[PDB]
């Protein structure tokens, strides 16, 4: 009754109402380091987050998305394993009840509290609805965080999360600069993969961040405060909402780095 992280209706029960989630290019995944191919064809990332606008924050009862303003070409990502100009949409996060547990990738099997989602569309295509029809329709920027120091450009998010405590509200989220959630270098691993939750489309293309980005216990504590359910129905904390890693069948992952 409508996809969800528990029991009842988790990921393993996702195949009976969408049959894509048993194909054979599902995210996420783990990144087994030294099977990884350092591919020195590979070119540098391009994030241009300069003229990036954001417009709103709020809970879809799966997690909390932050909008951005897409009806130009703002904020995109170029280079690296990409081809055309991939316009930012909006980002969200993966986490956990746990610090050791959260993230949906994983590297060698070891597990991060969180991991953080930026989703691009390939402007070549018109509109979100087209490029969700396309094999290389999307591009999502995926960074680990770990517990550690506290993160100053992630702060201002964590503020507002009071006012979208359950499932349904938003509130109106401008001048936020992506660029603070970054972390200092650029490296990452690349392989074609889908949305890791329903309708589990085949059309991204993933590229991991190597280096995590740091959080504290506070910051993370108030990810976990959140609401799966809307206002007026019983409370159950919004927590390890993440899919599983799959396996790679007849898929490589790149690495840029050496
Ligand atoms: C895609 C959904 C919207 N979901 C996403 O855009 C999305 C983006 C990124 C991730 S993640 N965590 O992999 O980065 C997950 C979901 C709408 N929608 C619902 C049914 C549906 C059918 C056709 C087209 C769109 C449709
Ligand atoms: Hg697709
Ligand atoms: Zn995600």
């Amino acid at each position: 009754h409508h996809w969800g992280y528990g029991k009842h209706n988790g990921p393993e029960h996702w195949h009976k109402d969408f049959p894509i989630a048993k194909g054979e290019r599902q995210s996420p995944v783990d990144i087994d380091t030294h099977t990884a191919k350092y591919d020195p064809s590979l070119k540098p990332l391009s994030v241009s987050y300069d003229q990036a606008t954001s417009l709103r924050i709020l809970n879809n009862g799966h997690a909390f998305n932050v909008e951005f303003d897409d009806s130009q070409d703002k904020a995109v990502l170029k280079g690296g394993p990409l081809d055309g100009t991939y316009r930012l949409i909006q980002f969200h996060f993966h986490w956990g009840s746990l610090d050791g547990q959260g993230s949906e990738h994983t590297v060698d099997k070891k597990k991060y509290a969180a991991e953080l989602h930026l989703v691009h569309w390939n402007t070549k295509y018109g509109d979100f609805g087209k490029a969700v029809q396309q094999p290389d329709g999307l591009a999502v920027l995926g960074i680990f965080l770990k517990v550690g120091s506290a993160k100053p450009g992630l702060q201002k998010v964590v503020d507002v999360l009071d006012s979208i405590k359950t499932k349904g509200k938003s509130a109106d989220f401008t001048n936020f600069d992506p660029r603070g959630l970054l972390p200092e270098s650029l490296d990452y691993w690349t392989y074609p993969g889908s949305l890791t939750t329903p309708p589990l489309l085949e059309c991204v293309t993933w590229i991991v961040l190597k280096e995590p980005i740091s959080v504290s216990s506070e910051q993370v504590l108030k990810f976990r405060k959140l609401n799966f359910n809307g206002e007026g129905e019983p409370e159950e904390l919004m927590v390890d909402n993440w899919r599983p890693a799959q396996p790679l069948k007849n898929r490589q992952i790149k690495a840029s780095f050496k």
